[PDB]
């Protein structure tokens, strides 16, 4: 018995647009872009809410109804052939922490690029142009793909401080 800590509360919340995907054969498969944000809708969501001492201790949606439907968004998704990115096998995240503080897009004008501070020749020699003109223009996972090629072909010499710091082979 006693007062019930659980009450029903109905809230009007946004209904986010579904994204309809449109292929872009000029964009890397790693990439997705919002071409049209659509228009959010609205929905009435009923929650069971627990409160003790004027403080919410829990909530659970129990019902929902569309009020205004959203207008769909349009997302462009990359389908450029040959831009498949291998799965990442995090020694690299440690290295990028050391090299660039985890900033994969770093480009300070020091002659090095991206999270693991490739020079341009090393980026190109190890296949990086498949993904981007420079390392900093490529995704983390693309940069790691090229870093793995670099390591297999040339070793850890590109990272003469950070690789050892990261506990490399």
């Amino acid at each position: 018995m006693g007062r019930n800590r659980i009450k029903k509360v109905t809230e009007r919340l946004p209904l986010p647009p579904n994204a309809r995907r449109v292929e872009d054969p000029e964009m890397n498969m790693s990439r997705e872009v919002v071409e049209d944000p659509g228009v959010p809708g609205t929905q009435d969501v009923t929650f069971a809410v627990a409160e003790v001492n004027g403080v919410e201790t829990g909530r659970l949606p129990v019902a929902n109804v569309v009020v205004t439907p959203a207008h769909e968004a349009v997302v462009r998704v990359g389908t450029k052939p040959g831009t498949e990115v291998p799965p990442v096998i995090s020694i690299w995240d440690a290295i990028a922490g050391c090299e660039a503080g985890g900033n994969w897009a770093i480009n300070t004008g020091n002659g090095y690029y991206g999270g693991v501070q490739f020079d341009q020749g090393t980026w190109e020699a190890n296949g990086g142009l498949r993904y981007a003109p420079r390392a900093d223009l490529a995704t983390r996972e693309e940069q790691i793909a090229v870093a793995e090629v670099t390591r297999l072909r040339q070793g850890w010499g590109a990272w003469p401080v950070c690789a050892a710091r990261a506990g490399a082979r």
